[PDB]
């Protein structure tokens, strides 16, 4: 239409040479997660795009009786367009799937009965890691004032981020959106990777970008996703790499001004990549490049990624 939804894919197997994804459709709800309507107290919108919104709430009850917990909860809007009200109920279930990891958004309940689906995730009050870097680099001290961004601060995102993503590679789980616009920042600047699409308005997005049959991130995505149209870990790592330089460049949009044709598709595939962002050391810099190779097989894994990046913001002795 387009409608609403997340793409989120689970490997079952795994034989061919060919993937044969879960369909979430078929997936229980398991009523665990379910919480009473009455027990939130909604708040500020977080952000509100064309098919929903995502609403901060406090949450009463959720746990543990006495508990008083600030949550994010995703809904549709009320002319949803009967799912939808499935890719959201979807969801949600690929979620309760996947089960808990400190840097994913966490599923933290959901609402059923009593009104539309609502689906409670963990809050991240510093919101997502593109605004958080474009805030910290505009030049006016009437906006931000806080301590500088120094290399550590960004080594610290990216190896968090590439953690949150080793966990979903173990898991099976490709994620087909990983940028900056959807990792999220919690307590402490922890960086934690999940799904805001709701919040943004896709339809007016210059990152999306139609090819044919969707509305897909072009710029984020590797030659064999264009193609072609193979999804692996292997290609989020290339969206990694993207999301390395959206980083080390501090927000700055991929391709800067590049037309995005054709021919950028083909010289992309033909191994075009972008130059050095600004405060990037070669080191990660060669980080991003590896993450590009045109073999797939070549690239690297996000826990070596991980690893490598926690090594490097260690302080000597």
């Amino acid at each position: 239409k387009p409608k609403y939804q997340v793409r989120w894919k689970i490997i079952e197997s795994y034989e061919g040479n060919s993937y044969t994804f879960i369909d979430p459709t078929q997936l229980p709800y398991n009523e665990k997660w379910e919480f009473p309507r009455n027990n939130l107290q909604f708040g500020k919108t977080l952000g509100a795009g064309a098919f929903g919104k995502v609403v901060e709430a406090t949450a009463f009850g959720l746990g543990k009786e006495d508990a008083v917990l600030k949550v994010a909860v995703k809904m549709l809007k009320s002319t949803a367009h009967a799912d939808e009200k499935e890719a959201l109920m979807s969801e949600l279930k690929i979620m309760s799937h996947l089960g808990q990891h400190e840097n994913i958004v966490n599923l933290l309940g959901a609402c059923t009965h009593g009104g539309p689906v609502l689906v409670i995730t963990e809050y991240c009050c510093y919101g997502d890691l593109l605004n958080f870097l474009r805030r910290k680099a505009e030049a006016d001290l009437d906006k931000e004032d806080g301590r500088p961004l120094e290399l550590r601060d960004l080594l610290h995102f990216s190896s968090q981020v590439a953690q949150g993503m080793a966990f979903l590679a173990s898991k099976n789980c490709i994620h087909r959106d990983v940028a900056a616009r959807n990792v999220l920042l919690t307590n402490g600047h922890v960086a934690k990777i999940g799904d805001f699409g709701l919040a943004r308005d896709i339809m007016n997005d210059s990152n999306y970008i139609v090819k044919g049959n969707a509305r897909l991130p072009v710029k984020w995505m590797a030659p064999e996703s264009i193609f072609d149209c193979v999804y692996t870990v292997q290609s989020d790592v290339w969206s990694y790499g993207i999301l390395l330089w959206e980083i080390f460049s501090l927000g700055l949009n991929p391709y800067p001004g590049i037309l995005v044709n054709s021919k950028f598709y083909k010289l992309v595939k033909d191994g075009y990549q972008m130059a050095q962002p600004a405060f990037a050391p070669k080191n990660i810099y060669s980080i991003m490049q590896a993450c590009w190779a045109l073999e797939p097989t070549h690239r690297p894994t996000f826990q070596q990624i991980c690893s490598f990046l926690q090594e490097q913001a260690q302080e000597d002795r």
